[PDB]
DNA sequence: GGGGGAAGGATT
DNA sequence: TCGAACCTCCCCC
């Protein structure tokens, strides 16, 4: 199986580059401004001349602001970003059938039947790259692999603006080499676990008894590990339909009044609904964070979809029972629609 | 013993 | 410090 990995370079702020290119060159964040204080919320994104200095997604505006006082600042625009992602994977159904698009920036393509070796594969890879370059003025980087896991591993190597394959001789290294962290599905609270166990590279879990592994990460995590460290990982291209839809806001303040949290929690309803476009929910879910960062969630399926007015009062419903079972202040309040007709 | 569904956890 | 979207206790057969 040849695998075709696409990942669009910093997004976000790649695409307000092509909508202003007089962008380019300069520092630019994207950012999730919370409505809480001077500059509270979180960079989205950034470009590489502002990570270059550390401005990286996750931090707070504040704390990037500090680093680069003079970057260029721009508010989240998703639906932009989300329609400019449509349209490049829709290019991409071009060289393939069979095509995962995991992401509004990443998008998977069994490319097996188009090609016959790595060097037809990574030829391919450059055409898909001018003609997004060509389309839509954005560069994004290839990975091509055996599986889905190393292609992406070999993308996350030659990112920005590369491509990169890893042959079967180099999976094998990967296999004995590669900081097992830096595989995908492991981020910082499995890696730790794993540093703990002795394991620090794949091929380390063939190795250690399996019930120790699985009683460290659980089941799923201990057999996908094993089965990448035995160069068996099988996981099939798939067709990917939008599972849940839903929206979350930070309030003013923090509170545990329901008429104070409401028209937050019905501004939440609003916009999931609009997002929604034509999808009709069987299942609603209120979805509280905590002061303390926690979250904790509240759901009803329905027998029948979900219209605005029932979202509506069952939401209350919901949110009265969190409130009920649990004694925390409510930060953030939302809500999240499923199980589609 | 193990489906299957609700809620919490981890990841990206 | 923001926020959208597969895996890990109890009813029930
Ligand atoms: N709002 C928000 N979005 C995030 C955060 N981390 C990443 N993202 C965005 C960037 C695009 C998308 C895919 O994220 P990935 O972690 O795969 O990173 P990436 O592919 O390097 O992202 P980018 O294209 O911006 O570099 O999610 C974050 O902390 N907050
Ligand atoms: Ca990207
Ligand atoms: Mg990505
Ligand atoms: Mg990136
Ligand atoms: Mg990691």
């Amino acid at each position: 199986m040849i695998v075709l990995f696409v990942d669009f370079d910093y997004f976000y702020a790649q695409v307000e580059e092509v909508l202003n290119p007089s962008l380019k060159g300069k520092p630019v964040v994207v950012c999730v401004f919370s409505g809480r204080f001077e500059d509270s919320g979180a960079v989205a994104t950034a470009n590489y001349e502002a990570r270059k200095f550390g401005v990286k997604a996750g931090i707070p505006i504040v704390e990037a602001k500090k680093i680069l006082p003079n970057a260029v600042y721009l508010p989240m625009r998703k639906e932009v970003y989300q329609q400019v992602s449509s349209r490049i994977m829709n290019l991409l159904r071009e060289y393939s059938e069979k095509i995962e698009i995991a992401s509004i920036d990443e998008a998977y393509l069994d490319i097996s039947d188009k090609v016959r070796d790595y060097r037809e594969a990574y030829n391919l890879g450059l055409e898909i790259k001018n003609k997004i370059l060509e389309k839509e003025k954005i560069t994004v980087t290839v990975g091509i692999s055996k599986n889905k896991v190393f292609a992406k591993i070999a993308a996350d190597m030659a990112k920005p603006n590369g491509i990169k394959v890893i042959d079967d001789e180099e999976v094998k290294r990967l296999i004995r080499e590669l900081d097992i962290a830096d595989v995908p599905g492991i981020g910082n609270i499995t890696a730790e676990k794993l540093k703990k166990l002795g394991i620090n590279k794949l091929v380390d879990t063939l190795s250690i008894e399996f019930d120790k592994l699985k009683g460290m990460i659980g089941e799923a995590k201990a057999k996908y590990l094993i089965s990448l460290a035995r160069d068996e990982y099988n996981e099939p291209i798939r067709t990917r339909v939008r599972k849940s839809i839903g929206r979350i806001v930070t309030m003013k303040r923090n509170s545990r009044n329901l008429e104070e949290i409401k028209p937050y929690l019905f501004r939440a309803i609003e916009e999931s609904y609009y997002k929604l476009d034509k999808r009709i929910p069987k299942a609603i879910h209120v979805v509280a964070v905590t002061e303390d960062l926690d979250i904790v969630s509240r759901g009803r399926t329905f027998p029948h979809g979900i219209s605005k007015e029932t979202a509506y009062s069952e939401s209350v419903k919901l949110l009265q029972k969190i409130l009920e079972e649990d004694e925390r202040k409510i930060r953030r309040i939302g809500v999240r629609f499923s199980k589609f007709i």
